[PDB]
């Protein structure tokens, strides 16, 4: 005849339905820095030209990636932008370690060394 | 240099970091009608039996269930149940047609040979 279903029974017989949160999966071939910055930052207009030479120093080892909060608002609430620049530091696997403000060169190779290419 | 990035860039290059994928996986053997009921429920009264029927003579084709939404109150309120009877086409492949509104069994055997088989 029909058959009664439990939501439990629904679960093994029709769908196990529930959207659970996503855990963190990194996608990119190489490590990354991910920089939230805006046009209105100060701090920003001086780093801006050291993630470029840094970029170069570490090519082919990582990938600096730059998102302007003001041009994609939807992922910048999404990752609870406040401080700007937030810059992510995002591993192969693990975890993005994130730094709110602004940093120097030097503190920048730090976390590169460290966090990105695992030394 | 650096590289910019886009949120539809970001989902491809760092994170597809959204729940908005889950996929519908039917973990069914065959295909099946999912008939959401109530007992407060006038045209249900009409359509159980045609149900039972059908489901004997398509028995080893399809599964036919039947849920008591009172009394799985997630399952409704999670699958926004608005109107009873609701009932579901379900294929081995491919989200599940949903009709809404007692079917007659006519109707019924439609949607199972089309649809199911
Ligand atoms: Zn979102
Ligand atoms: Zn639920």
């Amino acid at each position: 005849g029909t058959i009664h279903l439990t939501r439990a029974e629904f679960l093994k017989k029709i769908a196990d339905y529930e959207n659970h949160s996503k855990e963190w999966k990194y996608l990119g071939d190489k490590p990354a820095i991910v920089d939230f910055y805006a046009d209105w930052c100060g701090p920003c207009k001086m780093v801006a030209p050291i993630l470029e030479e840094l970029s170069k120093e570490y090519a082919g080892k990582i990938y600096i990636y730059k998102v302007n909060v003001d041009k994609e608002p939807e992922l910048a609430r999404d990752f609870g932008i406040q401080s700007i620049p937030t810059i992510w530091f995002v591993p192969m696997k693990g975890e993005p370690q994130v730094n709110m403000g602004a940093l120097s060169k030097e503190q920048l190779k730090g976390y590169i060394d460290k966090v990105l290419l695992k030394q």
